[PDB]
């Protein structure tokens, strides 16, 4: 037989399954991130051999 | 003029090489901020779930 | 009810300053953003003017 | 022909330039993310602040 204690035990298992939530939703965000962290370091070596190319691309070529 | 071909493969080569390293690091951020969107409303859904219990039970 | 009050109180703060670090969030991710998109068009802007570099004085 | 020697100058200068600011602009990126990454960290600690409060209220009192 259904009562008001049956609905209370409904509204704090939403309470806590939208906390569970929200620590995925903040694990998901850092994963990101880190996968950008990556990329940009990615970019910062890939930058600097770029670098080094166009240097010795000029001081080999003066009509460059 | 033989180095300079060689070397100017190369130098193209890696130019793509950050271009495609440019495009996923946009898209890993664009990610992170479809994420906060839906962490802004999961907030929002939890303080307003609180405040219902608080006016019903208190 | 006292003990209820205290705790309500601080709870709700709690939750207003969770709301303001996801906006500052927000805000700090499109500060990397814009970053990342001024570096895709300086980049651009670099391969472009090595391109006509090598389109004038070069075969 | 010394016109030929300046235009070669000024764009030599223009690449290598340019080089650097997309150095600088790594940097600073890196810097921006790193920003963001301490501020989901931040969050994740808070919401678990938060969590404990909300068990802590839970638990203390039945009605709610």
């Amino acid at each position: 037989s259904m009562d008001e204690e049956c609905v209370l035990e409904a509204e704090n298992k939403k309470l806590v399954e939208d906390q569970e939530k929200l620590k995925t939703e903040l694990r998901k965000t850092s994963d990101a991130l880190s996968k950008a962290q990556n990329d940009v370091m990615e970019m910062k070596m890939q930058s600097e051999r770029l670098s080094k190319e166009y240097d010795q691309l000029l001081k080999e070529h003066s009509e460059l």
